[PDB]
């Protein structure tokens, strides 16, 4: 019965196998020449910036707000969208949307540089330990006698997050649920692994690996960093301030600094003006001297979506398209990649070249971000009458950028696995635009196989 009341326990069908993700990932790239475009020496880089951006926007979403999933998530994704509701997940799965609902008729984006899209990526921090995030959503098809099952909840429901994770949002630690009292350094640092095992347990056993400092709490800090699996932090005060392009050390267990920009009392502008006048005053300097933009957030709401779109039309995919839009686990990966992993070109003969680089995360547990950009100067397109890749590497797209040549390697182990779980939601659902927008995304992400033929003919 479609107009009956339900109240049930918010659900995605399918996450990706975070647990699973390998660890160590060996590229191998073997690029054949034509004929006559013979090249006499090839050398490789890692660019500062992943798809060779210009600069860095980083943005964590605090307190587990239900507007994550309801504004954040739902505007980059091409979702419904609400001017005053807060959908859930089953609202989307059924069509059960707020009397208001709009959607903006694009997802938000930059490209990779290569042709595909690539939509913003934010982290949420989570409160895992607290069973809050168990309330349960009511769902009534074409009730409106009143609209409070679209109010917003004091945290994210479970399958809000478990849903956001299958498009690479990431997740950190913030508050953790303790009495005020007991949030010593010794019992917040008992406490992390508490919240890391509901965490795995709900997430596909994905590892949490950062702290977004609660409240300028310095215990919250000092418990972190003696809690191995926590790799990166991030705080409005006692941090490092982030230059892409000049940072030069490790930044393993490196609080980065992070802001709000709140807006002076009284004075009648938003979080997003104060960001918004924040870039442009940075734009104006040279690439190699600008700061991460990298910006907190609390409830997001309407002026966000805005702000989000102005960023796609300004310097997303709409823009200029010299953006980086990630999430600070992201970030931390590719560093990680760009200081330790080497890439290398040898040639086989004449007219063939292998390309070869490790991605190796750290012990803790896989990265869950294995893609990178890599750079061969003194080749074009033009020059290529084939490339081939190795098993490792599921997702491969590759183009001319300025005067050299750029590939885009992703090597997520269950990539295509994931396209194909996109493939049959939408097989399921085939009436749905967004479900169908969605499996084209994911697929195109794909290497060139024999699975991504079979998977675009099924969403023809
Ligand atoms: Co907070």
């Amino acid at each position: 019965d479609n107009g009956k009341r339900r109240d049930v326990i918010c659900e995605t069908e399918f996450i990706y196998p975070f647990g699973n993700e390998t660890a160590d990932k060996e590229i191998e790239i073997t690029i054949h020449l034509k004929a006559d475009r013979q090249v006499g020496y090839l050398y490789t880089e890692i660019p500062t910036l992943k798809y060779n951006k210009d600069w860095l926007f980083l943005m964590t979403q605090d307190d587990c707000m239900h507007s994550a999933f309801s504004y954040t998530w739902a505007a980059i994704h091409g979702k419904p969208l609400s001017y005053i509701y807060y959908c859930d997940l089953a609202h989307l799965q059924n069509g059960d949307l707020p009397p208001d609902y709009y959607s903006l008729g694009k997802t938000l984006a930059t490209t990779n540089g290569t042709g595909q899209e690539v939509r913003f990526s934010f982290g949420t921090t989570v409160a895992a330990d607290d069973d809050l995030m168990n309330t349960q959503t009511w769902v009534q098809n074409g009730y409106t006698r009143d609209y409070f099952r679209f109010y917003k909840k004091t945290m994210l429901v479970w399958g809000n997050l478990q849903e956001m994770m299958n498009y690479g949002v990431s997740i950190a630690f913030h508050d953790l649920n303790l009495p005020d009292e007991d949030k010593t350094e010794d019992k917040l640092l008992a406490q992390f692994p508490v919240a890391q095992s509901m965490i795995r347990e709900k997430l596909n056993n994905r590892t949490c690996k950062m702290l977004a400092e609660p409240n300028g709490d310095k215990n919250y800090i000092k418990a972190a960093l003696r809690y191995d699996k926590i790799r990166t932090l991030c705080a409005q005060s006692g941090a490092t301030k982030l230059y892409p392009f000049q940072e030069n050390g490790d930044i393993e267990q490196v609080v980065i600094e992070r802001a709000f920009y709140d807006p002076p009392e009284g004075s009648g502008l938003t979080n997003p003006d104060m960001i918004k006048a924040a870039i442009l005053k940075e734009m104006e300097n040279p690439k190699e001297e600008r700061a991460a933009i990298s910006i907190g957030a609390h409830n997001t709401d309407t002026g966000w979506v805005n702000f989000l779109e102005w960023l796609n039309d300004t310097y997303g995919r709409d823009g200029d398209d010299s953006m980086w839009f990630t999430n600070q686990e992201e970030y931390y990966e590719y560093y990680y990649y760009r200081l330790h992993s080497k890439p290398e070109i040898k040639q086989v003969n004449t007219h063939t070249w292998k390309l070869t680089l490790n991605l190796n995360g750290e012990d803790s547990a896989p990265f869950y971000y294995p893609s990178v950009t890599v750079n061969i100067f003194g080749l074009k397109m033009g020059d290529i009458e084939s490339i081939k890749s190795n098993e490792d590497v599921t997702g491969l797209s590759y183009g001319d950028h300025k005067d050299f040549f750029m590939l885009n390697i992703d090597c997520r182990k269950y990539l295509a696995e994931h396209a194909e779980n996109f493939v049959k939601r939408y097989e399921a659902n085939p009436t749905d635009v967004s479900a169908k927008a969605d499996a084209n995304y994911f697929v195109n992400m794909l290497k060139d196989s024999d699975k991504k033929t079979e998977l675009k003919k099924r969403i023809e």
